């Protein structure tokens, strides 16, 4: 990365003189030695340029960061129109978030992107103009210019201040009542409704820390990290593909239905197989299948869903179907806007669980249970925000969620959202 910074730098120069002085983008790739292990995110927490993004893929074998926004969207949507302007790079990736409401969004161009698949990185700086190239590469040279070099990334050293759920145990137990009456009317066939818990601490949070210590823990997770700016931060670790595509190919599951894990595998084996023969979480994860299954069918081709699987995390387990579908459109915001947000997270009728979650959650869930990843021409994935927490200054805000179908007991709620807020609650709270 000394010897990168110096490579980026001598080839700025040159450039800063012959580039054009007219509008476009040049996309500058450098091969990353990873002879010597290098450690992305305690490198991205050193540096002093917002915004960051960090992403790992579940099965750990692609990693990026990306540092510094050459252009900011509010929607997939509008960053989608962008890279179609591109045809001539079609790996070039957007990166960052879809909120709850998947219109809006916070995703960037990176000024400098690190991506690992298996043993192999690649630095990417871009260049983007809307007046001059030319001017750009100036830019660029400050850019590299705030580079900062690796420091040691501490451990949490946390001192809870302040504690409040939303709903607290109370409110949660006649919510749950409500829902299950409500689904008694016949209409709505299921609700998922979720629990901000604000932690306050002595002292402000370091995200980036947070999210080391989760990548560390929360295994066969995706990890997902949003750095607004210095003070502001989203992160997580999430079991859950919203979506992949690759060109047309399209995968995506039904993941819904949830028991505790056990630290013994015979154990956590048995507690999956009552989950696999439970009708009350088997319904729960149908309904998302039913949902995703009507959610496509006007937008592809053949579809396949798999026989359910039980997914194995720290501290809770689920149910899961893949789905494979082909695209019509090889087209990011006809999944983002088909698929988002899936019974797995708000409900079904989509409209009727939508209303209520406006009408009866105490807070507004903003990240949480949107979508993370990144989309470029050729391919995207993103994740859905569960298992994740929105920190401002000292307080973190965790979300966790339970699906609301006939026969849903809200004590056995309140323990699952305890499970599930449990995977990052436990890292700030040794
Ligand atoms: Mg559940």
């Amino acid at each position: 990365m000394q010897s990168l910074t110096t490579a980026l730098e001598n080839l700025l120069r040159h450039l800063s003189q012959e580039i054009p002085a007219t509008p476009g983008i040049r996309v500058i790739d450098i091969p990353f030695p990873l002879k010597d292990a290098f450690d992305a995110l305690s490198w991205l927490a050193s540096q002093q340029t917002y915004p960051q993004f960090y992403w790992q893929q579940r099965n750990g074998d692609e990693e990026a960061v990306v540092l510094g926004a050459i252009t900011r969207f509010t929607s997939l949507d509008q960053a989608q129109r962008f890279l179609r302007q591109h045809p001539e790079h079609a790996d070039l990736r957007i990166w960052g978030l879809n909120a709850f409401d998947p219109s809006q969004g916070n995703l960037l161009l990176p000024r400098l992107e690190w991506r690992r698949c298996g043993g192999k990185a690649t630095l990417r700086l871009t260049l983007f103009s809307e007046s001059s190239l030319q001017h750009d590469a100036i830019q660029a040279k400050e850019f590299i210019a705030t580079l900062v070099s690796i420091k040691p990334l501490p451990g949490l050293h946390l001192t809870t201040t302040r504690e409040q759920h939303w709903p607290d145990k109370t409110g949660w137990t006649q919510l749950i009542e409500l829902a299950t009456k409500t689904i008694a009317e016949g209409e709505l066939d299921k609700v998922v409704l979720a629990r901000a818990t604000d932690l306050h601490f002595a002292s402000p949070v370091n995200a980036a820390a947070m999210m080391a210590a989760s990548r560390r823990l929360n295994l066969n997770c995706y990890h997902f990290y949003m750095a607004f700016d210095g003070e502001n931060a989203f992160l997580g670790s999430s079991p859950e593909r919203l979506w992949r595509r690759r060109d047309k190919a399209l995968r995506t599951e039904a993941l819904a239905g949830t028991v505790a894990n056990n630290p013994d595998d015979k154990q956590a084996q048995q507690l999956g197989e009552w989950l696999m023969a439970d009708d009350k979480n088997q319904r729960e994860n149908m309904l998302v299948v039913e949902d995703i299954c009507q959610r496509l069918q006007a937008d592809t081709q053949t579809l396949d869903v798999l026989p359910p699987q039980v997914l194995r995390l720290r501290k809770v387990q689920h149910l899961r179907r893949c789905i494979w579908t082909s695209l019509n459109k090889a087209d990011d915001v006809i999944c983002l806007h088909q698929l988002q947000p899936t019974a797995a997270v708000a409900g079904l009728p989509r409209d009727l669980a939508r209303q209520f979650i406006a009408r009866h959650e105490p807070f507004t869930r903003e990240w949480y249970a949107g979508s993370a990843g990144y989309l470029s021409l050729q391919q995207s994935e993103f994740c859905v925000s569960l298992r994740s927490a929105k920190i401002s200054g000292n307080v973190v805000r965790l979300y966790a969620g339970a699906g609301i179908v006939r026969g849903s007991d809200p004590e056995q709620e309140w323990q699952e959202i305890d499970n599930k807020a449990a995977g990052l609650r436990t890292l700030l709270q040794m």
